[PDB]
């Protein structure tokens, strides 16, 4: 290896986004330079539309992806990821007016790998309260698979990109939506968005795996063993944790 391809959304702020220019930043753009410093190999990062973000990889149109991809099971499948190089729970969103906020936390850190009676018993009382509610979610994430597998009685839209659930949340069209705290803290602590607020459990584990990580082909086994040195030395030495503090505004570090 001497020079690789990353793929990223371009519509994911603050992980990948495009500024005034229409070049490509964020922490993704941030950790993809700094990993393939590392590594020593040529960085170059392209825009892809989420959709065929995975097929296009397995087709050989690039290397590598890195666009806020949570190492999930149903994508293990299909792709190989490299070592984690973000934890992030998920919870839910709706507006700073909405009843919703006042429905209470039993369980404020709620794993799903081993869901116990107890568990269930959280996860059915947000069910019940969910329906008649207006959900809404961007198509293909971990977001859309939580609410068809884990709230399938609750009416979910699929959205084109995150922005757009966002938009339809604002505009009144939707009621709720379900993210990572990693995107819905800096969308909160926005001034812009004193009229939007985070609710409910802050969930990991089951069907939203462990952590966004590197996406890369299974056959690349080499590639991987290259992220997985440089990504265990961007941890040590606490440049995630700055980059984290530096676009998300805490840290989200492993
Ligand atoms: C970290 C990020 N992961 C999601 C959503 C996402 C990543 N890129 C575009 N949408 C996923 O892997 O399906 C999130 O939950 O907020």
């Amino acid at each position: 290896y001497k020079s690789i391809t990353i793929a990223t959304e371009g519509s994911y702020a603050p992980y990948n986004f495009k500024d005034a220019g229409g070049k490509l930043i964020g922490f993704d753009i941030d950790l993809g330079n700094d990993l393939c410093k590392r590594m020593n190999i040529e960085c170059k990062f392209v825009e892809q539309a989420w959709d065929g973000i995975i097929p296009s990889l397995t087709a050989g149109r690039y290397d590598a992806i890195m666009a806020a991809m949570g190492i999930q099971p149903a994508r293990e499948k299909v792709i190989a990821f490299s070592r984690p190089y973000l934890l992030t729970p998920m919870t839910f969103l709706t507006t700073a007016d909405s009843p919703l906020l006042k429905t209470q936390v039993a369980i404020e850190n709620l794993p799903l790998d081993n869901i116990t009676p107890e568990q269930k018993a959280e996860l059915d009382k947000f069910t019940k309260i969910f329906e008649g509610v207006k959900f809404g979610v961007q198509a293909g994430t971990s977001h859309e698979a939580f609410m068809k597998q884990m709230m399938p009685s609750v009416q979910i839209s699929t959205y084109d990109t995150i922005d757009n659930v966002v938009m339809d949340l604002k505009a009144g069209r939707i009621d709720a939506s379900l993210a990572s705290v990693s995107f819905l803290k800096p969308l909160t602590d926005k001034p812009d968005n004193k009229d939007l607020k985070m609710f409910g459990p802050r969930m990991t584990g089951g069907l939203f795996g462990k952590g966004v990580g590197v996406g890369i082909r299974k056959e690349d086994a080499d590639l991987k063993a290259l992220f997985d040195k440089a990504i265990d030395a961007a941890i040590a030495d606490g440049t995630v944790q700055k980059l984290s503090q530096q676009w998300f505004g805490y840290d989200a570090s492993p």
